[PDB]
């Protein structure tokens, strides 16, 4: 038997990254998938941003690989700040599979890059409102088919290093992690009546089009001219306490199978860094 | 003589509570003062809340009792929400007191007080928008003039011990508080370059309008016809490894003071509870 | 294919309780065990204990456990504060199973129950000298064998809730539970360049020897005669978030087990509560 | 009036340094000291340490700082690991000066340097002897003389930035120094129905001989022949988010004195970093 046979998660940001990771992991160990992506710049009139928009084809590409594992998946194109949208997407997905056992709250970006005295207002607003407000709607709409299964279930929200330390030019997006934090814990003492646990992970850098693009290599080293991962590799590992640059979306994924499964059955509040030792430092 | 003296202290939330006591404590102490509040209530439509509102003469009180102090003073009636606004009367405090050097920023709501799966849109989005981002804007606001004066300053934002764990039907609140640790600590790193500390206190209950309610009491002993603060005390206590029932405006100001002195010269970074223990349990 | 096939683990503390369970679960999954306990009192002339001591016969059990799952195990009767006799038991198991990839440093005691201002300096001095020395004495012994390897691997250190929180009259082993996260933090700076993880685990109640007997029962209820753990039950459930009164040992092996695995390649630095949400609280 | 007036304040590692300006700055605020220090070489047949021994001179220095400012002063040589001696003194201390407020657990070493995995059994017990069971000691002694004052009081344990994050070849005095913190929380839950607070100080570098040693500045500066101060700054500064090298006693004592003031009086359980921002990295 898989680690996750039998149940279903709904995964965020489920186009490419990480969120595509969960979804594969999660199949491959038995579970059913709703995953839900955007796949759409995340400013109607700007695709010009460092980081990449996700695609419906992305999207596509996690159901055929979750199929690929021979398990169920439903797809929905949908912005986790349309609430009513979300909900209808989610309420459709657990009519089709049948239950709701697991919440992936992964979805999030990036923007901005200015110190958060110079931080405009348009990406403070747009930052909260998908990585802080995003995650919170995520659960209010996943978790009441989770309660009215009666089997309890397993949240994870994803959170960041930056949920736990700040660094320079990236003030709105810690502010937000940090917020996330919050929901986790807050939750987590809402829901444990119903044997549900929450909790979250932290990634440090993971090789995804979120760390891995021309601006983010740019930043990493104004030295050259057209850096790229090898150049940048060297500044993200003296983040580090293992001599490595960055980890891979399997890293979190494998973190988040453990909290979704019965291995961790008794698990909730916890902050779990995936981070290389990061946090060490 | 006095430990900020001859300084200057912006405070948000200055018409009553901790916020009027932080601007009459620092002038005791020989800073003259921005104070800065809403005046009306949160809502524009709504003055059935628990919370009662602030009023302009509330403001006024504050001021008279920074002048009994020898000290100036300049108010303004001003939502934390309206950046634009409180730019606009904070530069004018600078033009007319000369300096800025000290920020504290208090301004804070309750609302709500469903579980947070069951928290409208409407009352989340007001905890974010001022106890999350008035705090960013209260600090976006202030701290060009602190860097500009070049004698380097300190900044204090009021988070809770809700920005440290979290308790059932205060979700939103939590969320928010703890997304004002990651404002902390991000402005922190920022800042330090200039000479610049940030940190947060985290009150436990304190005694003001927030707390003493009728609404608060009737919730805190459902048991009781028309309960009151004595009536209260035992179950805030509760919560407490000291044995009261809540902490008063100026436990909160003594700390604000320290951090806003020359004796706390080196203290950037920190999460200060004023908690009573609460966070022992 | 086990989670941890063909690996190598040194537990201490593994005659009974969450050691044997550790034991069990590793091999199951495919690793050899270097298998230790003291198997005798703490104090030499000392058998009236609120906690049991361990047996051979208890370690032979474990051993038996072991081999059920077609793996090898060397066991050793040492007492982890005697480094010499430790090192040789580990050299000597190293010897016979051919590398060391996994150590859990386990072993632990309670002792004493008076208030820490009235602990005794022969309690102290014990629960100091097994909880926190002891646990740097199995670091200490084991890993000169795991980094000559080359291969890396994987340290987990048994902490406690106590490690991260206080509980009247448990003041001492509070100290060592905290000392405890100092060593995993120290080894997890040091060891982290030869892609040696170090992390902690923090449980709730354990239902093992250590929390199930005479004495505790009758401290967790003084108001009954001769109470049960049916009477225990309810007083260890108020510590949690989840209605549980205790996990069990397979919990806290589960999160070895992770630790242990590729599947946590990248974690390090760790604290994970398997607490059932204490540290909510 | 001084913000300490009419109390007695134990401190020890009064002899110089940090202990030195804590009975110093307390006095100029009006306490009274009973002021203890080893004043003699660590280990008995050794002199050749990095950190040189005070001595008894040194300490009748701190005296005399002390009754310049009018206050009264009682001295002990005595060692914080000899519990009956140490005990003795504060016993005779408080008969001398009439009560007992306020526990300054200063004294503290350093030796070693290897790894941990190569820290000698010596190097080990000697700083957990001190640096953890001397702070216990030292609160077991003054706390029954605070108690039965009936007017509560204050402890602060000096821990280090070391007591929440580690850095290589100091892994003993970090397991120590996390340990302090357990302490704290221990005698916080323990001690807070007496209406005492219980909170730890953690300094960064500070300007006391214990860092500014010729060994040390050999250490900091390999590539240099006779490194001195202005050579190790730099290095030091690299540690903080405000640019300098160090903080100076002062810093510290006057954190002590505000968590001894009733300025204070609700904030317990706390770990407050005077780190120059050193946390946040
Ligand atoms: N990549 C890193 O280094 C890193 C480090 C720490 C944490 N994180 C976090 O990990 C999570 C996953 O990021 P990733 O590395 O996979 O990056 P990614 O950009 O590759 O994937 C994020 C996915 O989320 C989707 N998304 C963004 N906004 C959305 C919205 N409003 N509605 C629905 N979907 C939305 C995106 O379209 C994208 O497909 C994020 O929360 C991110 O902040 C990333
Ligand atoms: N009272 C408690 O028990 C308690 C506990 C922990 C933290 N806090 C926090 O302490 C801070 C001070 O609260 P208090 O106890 O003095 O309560 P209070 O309600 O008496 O004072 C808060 C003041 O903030 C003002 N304010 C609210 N929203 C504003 C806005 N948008 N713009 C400008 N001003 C605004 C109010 O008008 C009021 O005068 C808040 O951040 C609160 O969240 C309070
Ligand atoms: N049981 C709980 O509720 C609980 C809760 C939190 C943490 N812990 C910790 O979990 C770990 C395991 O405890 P457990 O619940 O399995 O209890 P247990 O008493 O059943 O098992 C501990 C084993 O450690 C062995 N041991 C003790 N001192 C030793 C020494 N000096 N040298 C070698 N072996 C020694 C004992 O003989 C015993 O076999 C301990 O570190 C304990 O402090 C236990
Ligand atoms: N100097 C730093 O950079 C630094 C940084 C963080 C924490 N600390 C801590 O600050 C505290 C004060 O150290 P300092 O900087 O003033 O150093 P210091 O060496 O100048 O002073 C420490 C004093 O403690 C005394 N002492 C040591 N062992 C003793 C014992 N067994 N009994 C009684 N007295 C004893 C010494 O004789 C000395 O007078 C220590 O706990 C230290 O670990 C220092």
């Amino acid at each position: 038997t898989g680690r996750v046979e039998g149940k279903v998660a709904f995964v965020t940001g489920a186009a490419r990254g990480q969120g595509r990771s969960h979804a594969v992991r999660l199949a491959q160990e038995g579970a059913d998938i709703i995953a839900v992506d955007i796949c759409k710049p995340i400013r109607a009139g700007v695709v010009d941003t460092a980081i990449p928009a996700s695609t419906p084809e992305d999207l596509a590409e996690t159901a055929d690989l979750v199929k690929g594992h021979n398990r169920r998946i439903v797809t929905a194109e949908v912005d986790v700040r349309d609430y009513d949208a979300l909900k209808a997407a989610v309420d459709s997905g657990v009519e089709q599979l049948g239950r709701l056992d697991i919440i992936v709250a992964n979805a999030g970006i990036g923007n901005g890059g200015d110190t958060l005295d110079k931080t405009s207002e348009e990406d403070w607003t747009e930052m909260i409102d998908i990585n802080l407000a995003g995650v919170w709607k995520t659960v209010k709409a996943g978790v009441p088919h989770m309660i009215a299964g009666g089997r309890g279930g397993s949240i994870i929200l994803t959170s960041s290093v930056g949920g736990l330390k700040a660094y320079p030019h990236t003030g709105h997006y810690v502010a937000a992690k940090h917020g996330v934090v919050g929901l986790m814990r807050a939750f987590g003492v809402e829901l444990g009546q119903h044997m549900i646990r929450v909790n979250s992970v932290h990634p440090t850098h993971v090789k995804t089009p979120m760390l891995h693009n021309e601006g983010t290599f740019k930043m990493f080293r104004p030295d050259l001219e057209n850096p790229g991962p090898d150049d940048m590799a060297p500044i993200c590992q003296m983040f580090h306490t293992l001599p490595i640059p960055w980890v891979e979306p399997i890293d979190i994924s494998n973190a988040v199978l453990f909290f979704a499964s019965d291995e961790a059955r008794y698990i909730t509040g916890v902050t779990l860094p995936i981070d290389a030792g990061s946090c060490l430092k």
